[PDB]
């Protein structure tokens, strides 16, 4: 059953010294004290350490339901991030693409927060007509890999769940989505309006889909792969230093991976039959701009970096349904992007959807600025709790300096 619950007894207990050493102590003191005293509720200690202590420069928090799990996780307490930063840090956010959808994800945030349940039911229905389903159905009982609605139960969740973490005060100072992403990332940067873009986002995927061919990703540079390609064959995404893929027709992209086992390069089919971001995408692309000319298009009021250059995109880019042509058709550029998006902000890089695809990426690419990465919601076999996950991740951002992130 999926009927609402609201909040749990989760929360988010703060602890900040002026020392890395004094918060390790002083989350042991709390943890002595509250053993020491049953009295002590843990809604009073968590309002207590919010009203009554400093927001000190080392911080650090646990989530807990309950008095013993705050003690447990408060012994093992160790700091994460570094301290502070005396201006407050910038915040971005990162949108996956395809690839970590699955049936269930969410499913507690949709039963927990009135924001994200809220989100995902205005979605379902805008898209009814488009998708000839009830979206909810595929975002937590059952759905056919790879369908469109298996897609669009990814771009809603994404766009759900930032929707959430904006309603608890984390606003993202810049975007940057990776391919499906751009999306999420257009519509919360005021680009696109959500309700016009979920049936248009369906039938792209559609088109894309019936346009057959075949996409691997390669744990490789894109300066290592470009030799190999290959009449057939499309640079799709340049992710990270060992990262990129390879789109094309299906005999063309057999052969590539002979190739790649005959030199020791690691590959793996994508599970989607598709080309997305190659040449077999261009009997496809006029029609998909007859889609795209539905869209009333507006300037970025949020920043963000788009694929097609891996830079900041323009109020003319943003706003033109031929560089949305583009970035459906050429290499996503994710890896310069996420390094355009570090130089200027050196933000807080938090990913909004299922995994922890795009932080690895953006750690590869930014090794060794020392990039603070938040993660926001697990990965398919993850046995712990969606909300559990949120909190978790809203006390890091607190941790981090993102004061607004601490719930109450
Ligand atoms: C990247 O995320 C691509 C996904 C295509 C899936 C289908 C059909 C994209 O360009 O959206």
């Amino acid at each position: 059953n999926l009927y609402f619950q609201g909040s749990g007894r989760r929360l988010v207990l703060p602890v900040s010294a002026r020392t890395s050493g004094a918060l390790r102590g002083q989350a042991h003191a709390l943890a002595r004290r509250l053993e020491e005293r049953p009295g002590l509720r843990l809604d009073d200690v968590a309002g207590a350490l919010r009203a009554d202590r400093p927001a000190l420069r080392h911080r650090l928090t646990v989530s807990a339901s309950s008095v013993p799990e705050a003690v447990e996780a408060l012994r093992a307490a160790v700091p994460a991030v570094p301290p502070v930063p005396d201006e407050p840090p910038k915040v971005a956010f990162l949108l996956p693409g395809g690839g970590t959808q699955y049936v269930g994800m969410g499913s507690g945030l949709y039963r927990e927060n009135d924001v994200y349940r809220d989100t995902v039911d205005r979605c379902a229905a805008v898209l009814r007509p488009a998708l000839g389903s009830d979206l909810r159905t595929a975002l937590f009982e059952e759905v056919e890999p790879g369908s469109t609605a298996a897609f669009m139960a990814l771009f809603v969740t994404e766009y759900a769940l930032a929707r959430t973490l904006m309603e608890e005060g984390v606003r993202p100072d810049a975007l940057i989505g990776h391919s499906l992403g751009e999306y999420t990332a257009a519509c919360l940067a005021g680009v696109m309006e959500i309700d016009e873009a979920l049936p248009v986002v369906a039938e792209r995927i559609r088109l894309i889909a019936s346009s057959g061919g075949a996409t691997v990703g390669v744990a490789a540079c894109a300066d290592t792969v470009l030799p190999l390609l290959g009449e057939g064959l499309s640079l799709a995404a340049v992710n990270s230093p060992v990262a990129c893929t390879v789109a094309g027709d299906t005999d063309a992209v057999d052969r590539l991976e002979a190739e790649l086992t005959r030199r020791g390069v690691p590959f793996r089919r994508l599970r989607m039959p598709a080309a997305a971001h190659s040449h077999v995408l261009d009997p496809i692309l006029e029609s998909f701009a007859g889609h795209l000319r539905t869209l009333t298009l507006r300037p970025p009021r949020i920043p963000y970096v788009t694929n097609v250059t891996g830079d900041w995109a323009t109020d003319a880019q943003a706003t033109d349904v031929g560089h949305w042509v583009d970035h459906t058709r050429r290499t996503v550029r994710f890896a310069d992007g996420i390094a355009a998006l570090w130089e200027r902000e050196r933000p807080v890089l938090v990913e909004i959807g299922p995994g922890d695809s795009l932080t690895k990426l953006a750690r590869a690419r930014l090794d060794g600025e020392g990039p603070v990465t938040v993660t926001t919601m697990r990965h398919a076999k993850a046995q712990a709790a969606d909300g559990f996950v949120l909190a978790e991740a809203l006390g890091r951002l607190w941790s981090a300096g993102v004061d607004a992130a601490l719930p109450h």
